[PDB]
């Protein structure tokens, strides 16, 4: 019986130099991804609605265009729900899909439900189309590095991660308690005797609610505690470099501190299973969270900017790229 699924316990990053990190700095773009990737997804979009469905081609229709062989599926499904029964889409983007290993992004790309209040609509901004953004931008800046690929890269964007009322067992996390549970009876690789798709899952780097300024990212696990300190050498190299903008050690995102409490999210389905997580949500929550001022105008760009470095020299040193 093959020791893969063991693999990623000793997998270890190829880290970049000071030339290779100037490189993937200067290879992002914030206004491209602002104006190409975040504002189509800035839309009322909660499950079922006309907006769901054009968020879900947008996201789709900018990974297609890509040359990375980008494997697109739709994991569509029912649930019950405080309104009765639903349908939801998962939309999964994957590298290499016979791949026995691979890194996953996620974040969610539904957005809570709230009727019209005052003409006002919400949109959710940093919750969570800001981090639906950072993961096209990756794809769109790494695309290049990418073409080129037994571990690979996959993006998750889950479907009903908001409660339609007010979070509850029951109501919420409708996608991805959905999708975890489909992974783990899904064998893999192809013709598996007794491993799952989850088994195959390297590292689950969640997230969610980033876009606010000064967001402070805890250390919730610690079998993946190593690759938390990873993000905080990156941050710190990219900094040194002077390769960030408006950003000080003092206000680092990535502190060194623990956070004991859970914290409900799309992680939550996959945790449960065994699969390691990188929670990449910050403690505290925006203040504008979960309110109609969770828009554009209050979202902190040259904190998006740095984080999106931070994330794509994150990616392209587990995967030796
Ligand atoms: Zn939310």
């Amino acid at each position: 019986a093959s020791a893969w699924p063991e693999e990623k316990n000793y997998h270890q990053p190829a880290i970049l130099n000071s030339s290779a990190l100037r490189q993937i700095a200067e290879g992002t773009s914030i206004s491209e991804m602002w104006q190409n990737d975040l504002q189509p997804l800035l839309i009322e979009r909660y499950p079922g609605s006309p907006g769901s469905y054009a968020a879900r081609q947008h996201i789709m229709q900018r990974i297609q265009r890509l040359q990375a062989d980008w494997v697109l599926e739709i994991d569509t499904f029912l649930s019950q729900t405080p309104y009765g029964y639903r349908s939801f889409s998962n939309i999964i983007s994957t590298l290499n899909p016979t791949a026995k290993r691979h890194l996953v992004l996620a974040c969610h790309y539904d957005s809570k439900y709230f009727s019209h209040w005052n003409n006002r609509v919400f949109v959710g901004a940093t919750d969570s189309a800001v981090p639906c953004a950072m993961m096209l931008e990756l794809a769109r800046a790494l695309d290049k590095k990418l073409l080129s690929l037994d571990l690979s890269l996959q993006l998750i964007f889950f479907d009903g991660e908001e409660a339609f009322l007010h979070w509850s067992p029951q109501d919420s996390l409708y996608g991805s308690r959905h999708l975890a549970a489909k992974m783990a009876s899904t064998p893999h690789p192809p013709g598996a005797r007794g491993t799952s798709q989850l088994h195959g899952m390297d590292l689950l780097v969640l997230l969610d609610l980033i876009g606010a300024p000064n967001p402070t990212f805890p250390n919730f696990f610690p079998n993946s505690a190593r690759w938390f300190e990873r993000l905080q050498a990156i941050e710190h190299e990219l900094h040194e470099l002077g390769l960030l903008k408006d950003h000080s050690l003092e206000g680092r995102y990535f502190q060194n501190y623990s956070y004991g409490g859970v914290i409900q999210d799309d992680h939550i389905p996959f945790l449960r299973r065994g699969v390691p997580v990188l929670h990449l949500i910050p403690s505290p929550f925006p203040e504008v969270w979960h309110t109609m001022d969770d828009n554009e105008e209050n979202l902190d760009e040259s904190t998006i900017d740095n984080l999106n470095k931070i994330l794509q020299v994150f990616v392209l040193e587990y995967l030796h790229l």
